[PDB]
């Protein structure tokens, strides 16, 4: 069976296991070794937990950031089903009161004995909340529907729990010998290295004497660094870039100047080179590994004597406000003159220290440390702060997550996709953040479901996947049941992309409805009925697709052809009825971090309680240019609604009354009303995120519409601004605002405020914003490279103003957008 297990994980992370063994490495092997042991531990807590512990790991409950309703209730073994008048203020518990109170009188005849499961989904009621708290019960009152629940009894849960059972000394100056190369060009060479702790040099960068762009080349030169080796940090990074010139970069290499057991590196090594767009300090300190064809650097680090970082004990033994809150350098000597008081009066000042620091003097490295080491826990926004590449210090990092050990799993959602990039900025392979990403994730499997697919859509990536590779064995290693369902996702993904090739070929070559026709023929092969059907959402893991409807299967015709994929279930009902689009072609990577901004808009906003009614649909990466869109039902474009047809209830006499009459079509009469407010407030809430987010070349194909009255987006792929982008109002939706009529500023000042409001809002969580796509950098998005980027953001939060100054500036832009409209 061990064998069996292995293969499954090799298919499932799509990398072999024999790949790891191969290349006979001490840190693989070690990594992988005590990580198995963490992930096995963990397993074992698991097997145990109580019911109500399994349902948290397993189903974690789904919460919203007096009156009465329907809800239908019925037991897991029947199909009798009784329906309740409660109200949104009771309690699960008042609930399942009535359910057994209902069964014990009709089947002739203890609450705390049960949880709620929704129909047909891997989601759970449970706790001491009022039932509108839970994000199903709210959808079920704005969307109209009846909740609808079974019991689910103690013996049943326990049933699932089981069956899913698995030094000092030295004082000269550093320096390396340059022996050779062996690379591809056309003029000279020469080699540039520096030395670097994060983004800051710790000395200047000494280079090559130029050689003839022949060979293979042949150096054979100390270069001599400008610092002392008693002086280089525990992190200290040594940076390579290779090019040409009589400027053209052709390479980069960098590597930890100590290995990952604080020996300090001798004597020599080959580099194998990454090829260029000089110098790289970000980019990951392990070699190219397609070593056939890459170039090629040996150099020869002198051993200096074995040589260990020396150990914590040893370590442990050796107008400020005005501006505290970029410094001159006297300002930063007061700072570090003054890092007790920092320590003990603005704690929350740590990396502004930390920033002022001499990395390149081991003394004041050891001060600042000692201090560092009684340091208070900080909030965990100023723990996203420290998890940057500007502070690279294992003894910052540990404390960062320690900060961080408070997020809750909530909050971990939402920043996973960060804490994921961050990774790789890491050095080692076993380090901090690993271990926590994998202790949380086997404490939660939504968190695990997740983790695994933003680890899995990059393993096409050479420079990540040995990292990623390793991770997801681990995670395998410490949830077998959970590998066989994700795998399950995989063969499903690995059919859709079969059927999605298929399609792209077929339709160059006949119309839409006989590809269609094909399609579906394909679709109705026992192996991909089978591959297709009974999985759980890679989208939402909480979603069950059941039976694939191949009939309403179909494909978009625009360039990709993504496919248009949807499922139904019998016990899930209309919540049942749901869809995936695959796409394969496009970097959705973009859109993702899009919408997670959006979404975290929508929570910030609704915990000041404003709701606009916003649309956070899934987009999920899962492979090279491969993933998967959630389809947004009972939904149409803009631009399809304004092609204005015949023989439709929507037909205008004029244009700008198209949509008002689609949306007056889907909501007759007094529904209107509540329409045209979902409009007005989700228009706000799309217009402040896509200023603030510099997400512009939107138009009506992009723009679409639910039956509800909801606006919301779809295709992103540019923003901060790349191409400043005005804030938009669109003459058609204000139209729509203001309930049909030319003039209407009670309708239109409502939204100016809603606009106000969102606006203000985002600004005083500017700090997030920034935090987070400050980490972002990590993850090379063509969009996300550079200061220039992050200072969009700066711009359209106007975070350097009082409020009263923004929402001026804010106003003028407004006013701006409303006079571009006609
Ligand atoms: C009807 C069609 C325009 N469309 N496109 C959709 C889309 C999309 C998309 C999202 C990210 C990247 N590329 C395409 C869509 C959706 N999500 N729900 C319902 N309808 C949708």
């Amino acid at each position: 069976v061990k064998k069996l297990i292995n293969s499954q994980i090799s298919l499932l992370i799509g990398k072999g296991l024999h790949e790891f063994d191969s290349l006979r490495d001490p840190e693989v092997n070690d990594f992988r070794t005590k990580m198995r042991q963490f992930c096995e531990e963990a397993a074992a807590h698991r097997q145990q937990l109580g019911w109500v512990e399994w349902l948290q790991y397993s189903f974690p409950l789904q919460l919203e950031p007096n009156r009465a309703l329907l809800v239908n209730v019925k037991f897991e073994g029947s199909e009798e089903s009784f329906t309740f008048q409660v109200s949104t203020k009771d309690m699960p518990l008042a609930l399942m009161a009535c359910a057994l109170r209902k069964k014990a009188t009709v089947f002739r005849q203890q609450p705390e004995e049960y949880a709620l499961q929704v129909n047909g989904r891997h989601e759970y009621l449970y706790g001491n909340y009022p039932l509108c708290h839970f994000q199903y019960i709210c959808s079920c009152l704005h969307s109209g529907l009846t909740p609808h629940l079974t019991m689910v009894h103690s013996s049943s849960i326990l049933a699932m729990r089981d069956e899913q059972s698995n030094l000092w000394s030295l004082e000269q100056p550093f320096s390396i010998e340059l022996i050779e190369g062996r690379k591809v060009n056309a003029m000279k060479l020469v080699v540039q290295a520096g030395l670097f702790h994060g983004n800051e040099m710790l000395c200047k960068t000494v280079s090559s004497s130029e050689v003839n762009v022949c060979s293979e080349p042949v150096w054979k030169q100390r270069l001599e660094f400008d610092i002392s080796v008693c002086d280089l940090p525990r992190m200290a990074r040594l940076c390579f870039a290779l090019y040409a010139v009589v400027d053209c970069p052709i390479a980069w290499a960098n590597l930890m100047l100590f290995d990952y057991k604080d020996q300090l590196k001798t004597g020599e090594r080959c580099l194998y080179m990454w090829p260029s767009v000089l110098l790289n300090p970000a980019g990951t300190v392990r070699g190219n590994p397609n070593t056939e064809s890459a170039a090629a650097l040996v150099i020869y680090l002198p051993e200096v004597a074995p040589v260990y970082f020396p150990a914590l004990e040893k370590i442990l033994e050796l107008l400020r406000e005005i501006l505290e809150r970029e410094l001159y350098e006297h300002e930063k000597d007061l700072v570090w003159k003054m890092r007790h008081e920092v320590q003990e009066h603005f704690p929350e000042a740590l990396a502004r220290l930390l920033l002022v620091t001499k990395w390149n003097k081991h003394e004041d490295v050891a001060q600042m440390l000692y201090l560092l080491c009684s340091w208070p826990e900080l909030p965990v926004l100023s723990a996203l702060e420290l998890l940057d590449f500007s502070f690279p210090d294992c003894y910052v990092g540990s404390f960062a997550i320690k900060s961080l050990r408070k997020l809750t799993d909530d909050e971990l959602f939402q920043y996973l996709l960060q804490l994921v990039q961050v990774l790789k900025y890491e050095s080692y392979l076993d380090c901090e953040l690993t271990k926590f990403l994998l202790g949380r994730a086997l404490a939660n499997r939504k968190i695990g479901h997740f983790l695994f697919w933003h680890l899995r859509s990059e393993m096409h990536v050479p420079s990540v996947a040995l990292r990623f590779g390793l991770i997801m064995e681990a995670y395998c290693r410490g949830s077998t049941h959970h590998m066989k369902v994700l795998m399950k996702q995989g063969e499903a993904l690995s059919k859709l992309k079969a059927l999605n090739d298929f399609v792209k070929v077929s339709s160059q070559k006949t119309t839409k409805p006989q590809t269609k026709e094909m399609m579906h023929m394909c679709m109705r092969q026992e192996t991909y009925m089978e591959a297709l059907s009974h999985l759980q959402s890679p989208l939402d893991p909480s979603t069950l697709l059941e039976e694939v409807c191949v009939e309403q299967c179909t494909f978009m015709d625009s360039k990709m052809k993504p496919l248009w994929i949807m499922y139904s279930s019998e016990e899930a009902g209309s919540a049942g009825n749901v869809g995936i689009i695959f796409k394969n072609g496009d970097d959705l990577r973009q859109d993702m971090l899009t919408l997670q901004m959006i979404q975290l808009m929508d929570v910030l906003w609704k915990q000041e309680g404003l709701d606009l009614r916003m649309t956070p649909y899934g987009c999920l990466p899962t492979g090279d240019r491969t993933g998967l869109i959630e389809v947004v039902l009972h939904s149409d474009t803009i631009a399809n609604i304004q092609l204005n047809k015949s023989n439709m209830a929507a037909t205008a006499a004029f244009n700008k009354d198209a949509l008002l009459n689609w949306l007056k079509s889907k909501n007759p009469g007094e529904a209107l009303d509540r329409a045209i407010e979902e409009f007005t407030l989700s228009c706000a809430g799309y217009c402040v995120a896509t200023y603030v987010l510099g997400i512009g070349d939107r138009h009506s194909d992009n723009i679409m519409i639910r039956e509800s009255g909801q606006l919301f987006h779809i295709d992103f792929g540019h923003f901060l601004g790349n191409f400043r982008v005005p804030f938009i109002l669109t003459y058609d939706f204000v139209h729509v605002i203001q309930q049909g009529k030319t003039n209407n500023s009670e309708k239109f000042e409502r939204f100016r405020g809603y606009c106000e409001r969102a606006y203000t809002i985002l600004r005083r969580h500017g700090l997030l914003f920034l935090h987070l796509f400050a980490l972002m950098r990590a993850a090379g998005l063509p969009e996300l490279s550079c200061s220039k980027d992050i200072q969009y953001l700066k711009d359209s939060l106007a975070l350097g103003k009082t409020e009263e100054e923004a929402l001026k500036h804010f106003r003028v832009k407004f006013n701006e957008a409303l006079r571009e409209s006609w």
